[PDB]
């Protein structure tokens, strides 16, 4: 179904200057890094792949940049569910299964925004809360008492 062409590291804010850090090794928040601190900034590595709703073609991994995660999109009980993965990079993504870890990439290319939509959940879109120090989530329900825009900077 898709297959790997490259990857480019980008940093990433939401519209309101919300960068993600790693709060655990398996959630993101979103949060105003101001000053200096301890805590590091992610970027990431978005792997663009070629294929072999309202899904718009380019499709992309993101990875974490330096942590050797990568985010992917799954049931948790009865509810979509963002997550990261320890996972490799993956050349060819091939199942149901892998679609996991595929969003496309929704440029408003007039504006320099960007959204995220799941593959494998289509209607969602990778979102940040409205309050600061809250996980990065999915939502169906995109820039509605949320944040689904970024702004990508290579």
């Amino acid at each position: 179904a898709f297959r790997y062409t490259r990857s480019q590291s980008f940093d990433i804010f939401d519209i309101n200057q919300k960068c993600f850090v790693l709060e655990s090794p398996t959630q993101l928040v979103a949060l105003h890094l101001q000053g200096p601190s301890s805590s590091q900034k992610v970027r990431l590595n978005i792997a663009l792949y070629r294929p072999r709703a309202g899904t718009g073609q380019m499709p992309v991994a993101l990875g974490i940049k330096g942590y050797k995660l990568y985010m992917s999109c799954v049931m948790s009980g009865t509810e979509p569910t963002l997550q990261l993965e320890e996972a490799d990079v993956m050349r060819d993504i091939d199942s149901v299964e892998l679609t996991r870890f595929i969003f496309y990439r929704l440029d408003s290319p007039a504006e320099g925004t960007t959204r995220f939509e799941s593959a494998a959940f289509p209607g969602w879109f990778i979102c940040t809360s409205l309050q600061p120090r809250q996980p990065v989530g999915i939502t169906n329900q995109p820039d509605q008492v949320n944040i689904a825009t970024y702004k990508l900077s290579g």
